[PDB]
């Protein structure tokens, strides 16, 4: 009397919903039934399953085998499951030492010879199995895939007979391959560039290491697309969750999905133009728009005002929930869209700027924290290089990190998601402090939003000098980085 | 004799049907026969429950085993039969005393190891068991969604070996384990005075003023001012909220819901569900608050169908061969933009329907000053407490008078509550002269100043009331 | 040993995705068991290479039979799956050396006498053959469509004896079709054959030089289809690498008479009516849809207006990308529709011209980059006959040739394919240039995009004006084909 | 069924605009009296007349003059009696848009009433 269990999992769709494999081995007459809403696809695993297993020198059981793809309220759409069964009714035949299955889970197609053969939709199976921490082993032809993860705790084989040798013997199997060293290091950034612009630096290193979003407006070639760009690196590292969560955002969209590195922040940038399908959402089939592959990164919403008002609404939803919900039909998928945003603006040169300036998103500029102007530096100024730039990008990055932790020491928000209760409750705003809010706001006719958006950007600036209290001189240099327009 | 019986339960929507599983031990060739409407998931379950039994060291008869879950009209869907046909086949083998089991229910789907599995959307099956006075014995699994119950006799099991066992020598299964703001809005002054009253008479709210100017805060915060459900309100909700697969938060199933839909306003998410039926965005809350957010936005069809349960408190939903209610009592405010001409007349005219008609109160919301902005909270005394105080025994004195709020208050039932006596009948005739109210315009406004006549705890209607009332009126312009 | 390899190739879209045939044979009771998703092998091939293999006088194997067809998620519709499997069964039974199936490819249908038949949409399948520089084995009958690939290495013979016999004996089975050739000779339409319409036609000329979306518009009569029906012959010949890609996209449909005009790029004209499904995609397994056939060629939309919103706004995603994606949401097939897009529409007949206007769809127009009015010709005009022969499409084929060849020696994209950034570094402009198009930006309210589209116009007629740098002139004539609607 | 003392008051029904052809006549695969069919020996609201489809209202008639509604699956043909009284609601609206807005009304349901 024996039976079986191993994991694996079903990727659907971003998600990869757990699935128990159970066989038992009655002593009736050999039959091979297979329960739980198994789809043709892998009803049909019957006969791939036995020639693999007779192929590899096994032995099959002659006697019922029964096979239980739990849970059984849940379709098996997945490819997957043949390996899974595989192993099971080895380890059911005690020719495998069922200890050791315990802390793996498996994915595999195998052809009749008994090698492996890689399946679809991989990337979120490892991000799944590396969050439940557990020992996953898939077929080879997916390690050029499962490399841009970056783990080092899954394993690949060749065939079936490998993975039996790895279960007893230990053979250690062939690991996935090197890092992705064939790259461009520093992204070609870093910092320490842009050589002018000195306010407009540390009003977008201040924003970094809060959560603000800010507002970029200036002439054109001045600026703009070049400190956006070097804004990704002063972000702190990915942990390795953030990193699976973006590869799995990626993999929905199809091939390969970009051999642009990893690991670094993602940076996405839509034109003006684009579509509401590929901004948002995926339209008819379940994919994930640009606004999603921001996710852990930035949106820079390049030449903000020609974008079109509804998305710029549409976007309102994502940046507060942390993720948008498609509700196209009978079903949606949730889809996580939390980034740090970024836009840019050119003021341009009568009633011709109320008639442009009117096409801009007041709900969405009302919800952008900071601004700054940019100024051009004119031909004369570009001629003189860098000359000893002395690189100190790691200073500013270490700062970002501790001041997040400072942050998660108060509360999980960042200074830019605070509420009106809990940004009142941090600032502990003087009595001086609050005489010049008076006394600044009676000359400058602020709303209520602004008036909160100023108080979160003071707080901000004044844990960039590790104040518990803030100051006066904190308000006032926090108070350039406002007053939109003119 | 060789049959046996074994009472479960089924769900579609929020009703959990009951379901009688027989099993008959007959004498021919072994087979396993399932009879009554059974989607395959269903008739799946042999293996599996042939399976369990074995690896539980009992004995699986090698004889005719036919199962009739009944009634036959009813179709069955859950995947928790496996655990009642197990019993029903061990009770018609008399390896189980039958007698053990005759209050008893059984739910739960079985891995072939025998061990007990969590079934979605339990629930309602929970409900049902406690309102029949029947035992229910649950997967381990579900004992998280089943805690926020406080019932008895929900005892709950790992395998079916623990369950054999407790039938048979009585050895004590596991009980079920133990359960685990108005602030700021400043100096807003008459949009928080209308909206307590509204709050205590049931009343549906229409805000009007500039975005970002504190319409969702207040509208979040009117959540806490509702006084917290009772306990079948509770349970009903969770009930529903069991429905689409979650109750991660504990400690805020007493509050009201609040919801807020979007205004894409897709038919089958808002309101209804597809295929076997789901809750919608209107169901989710029940005994709570529907936040419109952007009225206008949304288009028609959605709002013509949500009128009906609006004056009905329920949503009937169908299949072709089914009948489904899908309870959907709530309580409805809605927010609209005053607009800075032929421009503001279209505005106007696209309003969503007759539904803004019999919204009962209307407030219009001014921008903050900027003294009251400065204003530091330290004038943070509670105020949440003692206006949820009000609003309980408000319920309790409407109740007390007639069994329904003055929001729900019939066209003959309000005229004889409103007594508008010689005084207030010389009023309202000059008013109607220089306003042109319709009749359900002149009735809300009788609501409306009963409920404000009650905040006064006054017996009676008075001119000074309906002066008051008469402020939170006139929509559009 | 019972096992053996036989790779294939089976089509979806234009793609021929490798299928790899499994075959292994075990001592059970007798039975053919196929797996893999087949919707007519799976229940019609298992008989057919039972017959094929014993009339052929070879051994059919008196066990078990198991056959698995490659990927198991991919669904497979083509017949052409017999003589794959019955070489794999006689691989599997050691009557061929298994050895040398190592570099080769097999296609076609067996009937009961062993002979082989011709197989459908049989051009893909030489394609991916030799691109995967693979040796192809089709049936006979299927040498005339093949033959037009030109390809060596492909082999086509009569039966099954005859392969085995190369397989075991490497008698050279059969060369390919000698090469038929086009000598290209149009003989029809002509530009010749529009009267009067000077300045359409240098519209017409200039729009297919840069690639550039045109719409036409004016007075039903003045030669609107004629236009569209005539463009074609105005743009360069089809190279291999274009010309087998168009026959392999026209072979999915239906017949090939090609031919002669095989080179030549394609014409599509769909009426307004028509149906989505046809007109894009399709049911069953994938079909073409009619954008898919313009492909590397010409689509005109005549009576723009009329057309149900559907299709206008799924147009988007092929015309910015050359594909579609389209999906049944249980696969998606590429299904690529690079082409040049013309229209057609009357311009309005009170509000009904606002409803008229209102009812067109602005994503599309918003990269609708030339537009011209075209009126009815004038009676002195039509008085004249042709009264002379040259035909001067050849020199107009000739220069649109030269300024592809030109463009494409500058960056990899056409003028109608660059983007803002690289539009804008492409051109000089001068300051009298940069200051006399903003003046007349203000006089007339063009948007950014707009801009764009003129400066794209202004680099096309300047490079049609043999002209180094856009000047002032190129912009002043650029000018005349824009103000859409009055 | 809500009876035993008020069954003997005759039914009232008032089906919204909306509806669905299937649901207020007759019934799709298994047969199902419809919305019209529970107006039987009662009364039939229409309010918004104009706001319902022609169809529908093309199939009003056959009910209205032979007290009942055949609905046929090509395999069998049943009969649903629907003798009932007809009460309609319509209003106007601020032109000639008033006559395109009335020339909407289904011409022989508007002449059975
Ligand atoms: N009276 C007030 N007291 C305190 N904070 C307020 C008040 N009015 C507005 N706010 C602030 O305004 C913000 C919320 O405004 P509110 O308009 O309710 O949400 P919203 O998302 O802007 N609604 P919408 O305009 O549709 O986007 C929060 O930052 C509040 O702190």
């Amino acid at each position: 009397m024996s039976l079986a269990f191993t994991k694996t999992r079903s990727t659907i769709g971003i998600v990869a919903q757990p699935v128990s494999v159970e066989v038992h081995l009655s002593n009736g007459l050999p039959s091979f039934t297979m329960v739980g809403l198994a789809e043709t696809a892998v009803k049909e695993s019957k006969d791939r399953v036995r020639s693999a297993i007779i192929n590899s020198q096994f032995e099959f059981p002659c006697r019922k085998i029964t096979v239980n793809l739990g849970p059984a309220n849940l379709p098996k759409t997945g490819s997957g499951f043949d390996l899974p069964i595989a192993l099971g009714i080895l380890a059911a035949s005690e020719q495998i030492p069922l200890t050791n299955l315990a802390n793996h889970e498996f994915i595999g197609e195998l052809a009749l010879s008994g090698e492996l053969r890689g399946v679809s939709a991989i990337i979120p199976a490892v991000l799944a199995a590396h969050k439940d921490n557990q020992h996953l082993i898939i077929a080879n032809a997916n390690a050029a895939e499962a490399s841009l993860t970056g783990h080092q705790k899954v394993f690949t084989a060749n065939n079936l007979r490998e993975v039996c040798d790895y279960l007893c013997q230990g053979t250690s199997l062939q690991s996935l391959p090197p890092k992705p060293d064939l790259l461009l290091n520093n992204y070609e950034l870093d910092w320490s560039d842009i050589k002018g612009q000195q306010h407009a630096k540390n009003a977008m290193v201040i924003a970094a290491c809060g959560g603000h979003s800010i507002l970029l407006s200036g002439a054109p070639g001045s600026g703009k697309t070049m400190m956006a760009k070097r804004f990704s690196t002063l972000l702190p590292e990915l942990s390795e969750t953030q990193a699976l969560e973006c590869a799995a955002i990626n993999s929905i969209r199809g091939k390969l999905p970009d051999f642009r590195e990893w690991r670094l922040p993602p940076f996405r940038a839509p034109h003006h133009t684009a579509s509401p399908v590929a901004l948002v959402g995926g339209g008819n089939p379940p994919k994930p728009g640009e606004i999603s592959l921001a996710h852990h990164g930035v949106l820079f919403l390049d030449e903000l005002p020609e974008f079109n008002r509804q998305v710029l609404e549409t976007l309102r939803e994502p940046l507060e929930s942390g993720h948008i919900c498609i509700s196209r039909a009978a079903a949606q998928i949730e889809f996580p869209a939390k980034f740090q945003l970024i836009a840019a603006m050119n003021p341009c040169p009568p009633d011709r700027i109320s008639r442009y300036l009117a096409k801009l998103s007041a709900p969405l500029l009302d919800r952008i924290d900071m601004q700054v102007t940019i100024h051009a530096l004119s031909q004369e100024e570009l001629i003189k290089p860098n000359t000893h730039l002395e690189k100190q990008s790691l200073a500013i990055r270490e700062k970002v990190t501790k001041m997040h932790e400072i942050q998660m020491a108060r509360q999980d928000s960042l200074n830019a998601n605070l509420n009106s209760k809990t940004c009142e409750m941090v600032c502990e705003l003087g009595s001086e402090e609050q005489l010049f809010l008076r006394e600044v706001m009676s000359k400058l006719k602020l709303s209520a939003r602004g008036y909160h958006r100023l108080l979160k950007v003071s707080r901000t600036i004044a844990d960039m000098n590790s104040s518990k209290k803030v100051l006066l001189n904190h308000l006032q240099q926090a108070l350039s980085y406002k007053q939109n327009l003119h």
